């Protein structure tokens, strides 16, 4: 006649871990659609002739 | 002689220790009435078998 407290709850229970970073997020798709340029300052500015 | 109030007030003097620990209570005294258990715990739970 143990006590609830040291029952199935928390006496006679096994923790696992097989949820853990199972549900993934959408895959990165930015790249086909932009292109990356470096910067090496505050800002970057372009220009062309015509 | 003939030495200013500052030389006789500087530190000549030897600086002791015998002061401190002189109050230093012995602890300790609840290992009488009470037993140290480690929990390396968030909680402890304590049940027996009757």
């Amino acid at each position: 006649a143990i006590i609830t407290p040291a029952l199935i709850s928390a006496l006679k229970t096994s923790f696992q871990k097989h949820f853990q970073d199972a549900l993934a997020t959408a895959p990165s798709t930015y790249l086909q659609v932009a292109t990356v340029i470096p910067s090496t300052t505050a800002s970057n500015t372009y220009g062309w002739l015509g």
